[PDB]
């Protein structure tokens, strides 16, 4: 199955001209919790963004422009990079806007982490219908001497 | 010789107890660069902020309170923290705001990140009057993939 992994601001915004305005060490754990031993799709903006290869995890990039990096699987088109999953339970789709709007409609699953900051973005999730989906988890924290912002877990199922 | 080193958002807004909205790779990079191989001395906010002793630095915590971890050494007073940095060329105060303004007064060197974030906040790195500081190094840097925001790195001297 495909889900979706993301971390949205108000207003749904996932990305802005430069790196997000947060410092989250809770959130990236829980991204890595829930990505290890996985697929992980990613456009290639996030890729720039990311810097390096994530440890533990087969790195798949969906670009229509070559490959820059030999640690990677560089893919061109949505079946090229489930192709490359091979047999697995599921495939992690990390974005960006233009990666989860391809996936969505494929997308059995998503992991979500709200954030209260209020930002003017670049890009923003693609709208989901709350009526299509059930939320199985959620989670609230506040902000911490290490987090700068209060954060809510939720993993939702498609109905 | 006594220097402080802090990272101040517009109108000299330090952080209190929670992480400030930011995440700036680069800035933390000219932190570890200045202070490494030399002693440096945090309030418990600070220290909580950190999560662990930094490496290659000799860590001390003025607080007033016990000291819950062997891994670093706890003192009770300026005179103490002083006393324990033992002889070296330079001792590094890394805040919160108490520290500064208790060490202020017998500081010699400002070395200052200047971050372009506008962050509500109650407490502010002390006053300085730049007529008694000599502005001798500045360098503005734009915000990037990696860094949220602009930054200028500056250091004062004291005159
Ligand atoms: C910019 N970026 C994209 C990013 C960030 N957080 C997200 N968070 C969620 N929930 N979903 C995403 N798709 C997501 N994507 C990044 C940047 C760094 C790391 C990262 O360093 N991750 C390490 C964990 C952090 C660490 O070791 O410092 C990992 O092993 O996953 C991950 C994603
Ligand atoms: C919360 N905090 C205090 C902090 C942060 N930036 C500052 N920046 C400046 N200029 N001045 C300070 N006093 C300052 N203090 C921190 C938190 C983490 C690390 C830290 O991880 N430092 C690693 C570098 C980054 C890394 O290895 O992840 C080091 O070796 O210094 C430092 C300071
Ligand atoms: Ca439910
Ligand atoms: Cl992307
Ligand atoms: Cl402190």
């Amino acid at each position: 199955m495909i889900s979706l992994i993301a971390a949205l601001a108000v207003d749904r915004v996932i990305g802005m001209e430069n790196a997000m305005p947060w410092n989250l060490p809770a959130c990236l754990a829980w991204f890595k919790r829930n990505t290890l031993d996985k697929p992980v799709i990613m456009g290639r903006h996030t890729w720039e963004s990311i810097g390096r290869p994530l440890p533990g995890r087969k790195n798949i990039i969906l670009s229509s422009q070559p490959g820059t990096d030999d640690r990677v699987t560089w893919v061109k088109s949505v079946d090229e990079a489930i192709a490359a999953c091979g047999d697995v339970p599921e495939i992690m789709v990390i974005g960006g806007g233009r990666v989860y709007e391809q996936f969505l409609p494929k997308a059995q699953k998503l992991y979500l982490t709200h954030i209260d900051a209020e930002v003017e973005g670049d890009t923003h999730f693609p709208d989901y219908e709350p009526d299509d989906w059930e939320s199985v988890f959620s989670e609230f924290h506040d902000a911490d001497a290490q987090n700068s912002h209060s954060y809510c877990f939720e993993i939702l199922e498609r109905r």
